[PDB]
DNA sequence: CATTAGA
DNA sequence: TCTAATG
């Protein structure tokens, strides 16, 4: 957790590198497992040889561990950190819609920067166009004070469209959090479940409501169940307009909502931890359901849930406020 | 780990 | 269809 901190960071760094810049999944997975195991190891690694004793730790990684052990740095690390091309990629990549593949392709063409990008909008597809367009707004956190303003907006349309809708803003937002990355709205309707073969307008009506009042201003990806776009609070009585925010609205089979909402609500640790518990308490949990665990090894059969409670009761735990779903 | 775009 | 990208 700190006793191995550098070896781990160098490692993640290293790793990250083969992945983006080069296309070396292997080496790249190589670093992460290594990174994974040393992170655990209960002692201060004093040498490559010692490290080497671990699993996932080959000769190649030990070597690097020495140099970093000996001199507060690593050459290769130094070299990459420097190198413009590689730097360009980790950079382009910050654009929503840009990832390793397009990043290298752009660079190999010469677009290394934000400007370049603009000069070449035509070489960019609508997602990226927008990523570019709101590049600034996209990196800016979401003040909770703002979230509450938003949510207040969405719940209101949802309801006005159909009283039957059920929406829940998930995430850290939900877990009390001060700021937030982007808004996650979990959506559902009675008339829609595991079987009841869709109702695409079900999603589409809201998306359309939301736009009709200008909360959504853009569409990244709209499909029959997941809609990925952009929204913005009204810029009041001018002098101050609100930055553009990322929003994801998703349709849910009313019969799997709470597993959904339980889940997206995180945290990542609370999950696994709750998840690790159902297992003792003879179960299984995942994004949509909760099935009783059969001794033959496995076993099916989706218990029925009507609230985040059911799930608790089921595995028989303490109802944990989202607030405290921290770990 | 699954959903959408794109070409 | 494959492949990329966000989640
Ligand atoms: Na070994
Ligand atoms: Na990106």
């Amino acid at each position: 957790e700190t006793l191995n901190g550098g070896i781990t960071d160098m490692l993640t760094e290293l790793a990250n590198f083969e992945k983006n810049v080069s296309q070396a999944i292997h080496k790249y997975n190589a670093y992460r497992k290594a990174a994974s195991v040393i992170a655990k190891y209960p002692h201060k690694i004093k040498s490559g040889a010692e490290a080497k004793k671990l699993p996932g730790v080959g000769t190649k990684i030990a070597e690097k561990i020495d140099e970093f052990l000996a001199t507060g740095k690593l050459r290769k690390l130094e070299k990459i950190r420097q190198d413009d091309t590689s730097s360009s990629i980790n950079f382009l990549t910050r654009v929503s819609g840009i990832g390793p593949s397009a990043a290298r392709k752009f660079v190999d063409e010469g677009i290394k920067t934000l400007e370049d990008l603009r000069k070449n909008e035509d070489k960019l597809n609508h997602h990226q166009r927008i990523g570019l367009k709101y590049f600034g707004d996209f990196e800016k956190r979401i003040p909770r004070e703002e979230m509450l303003q938003m949510q207040d907006i969405v719940l209101n349309e949802v309801k006005k469209v159909d009283s039957e809708y059920i929406a829940t803003v998930c995430g850290s937002f939900r877990r009390g959090a001060e700021s937030s990355g982007d808004m996650d709205v979990l959506l559902t309707h009675p008339s829609f479940t595991s079987e009841s073969t869709k109702q695409p307008k079900l999603l589409h009506q809201v998306v359309e409501q939301l736009q009709k009042v200008h909360f959504i201003t853009d569409t990244l990806s709209k499909g029959e169940t997941k809609f990925m776009g952009v929204c913005q609070l009204p810029s009041k009585n001018d002098e101050k307009e609100y930055p553009h925010r990322r929003i994801d609205i998703r349709l849910i089979p009313k019969d799997q909502y709470y597993c959904g909402v339980l889940y997206f609500t995180g945290s990542d640790i609370f999950n696994k931890n709750m998840r690790a518990h159902a297992l003792e308490k003879g179960f299984t949990i995942n994004e949509y359901t909760i099935r009783p665990l059969g001794v033959t090894g496995v076993a099916g059969e989706p218990l029925p849930v009507d609230s985040e409670k059911d799930i608790f009761d089921y595995i028989q735990w303490k109802y944990r406020e989202p607030k405290d779903r921290s770990e």
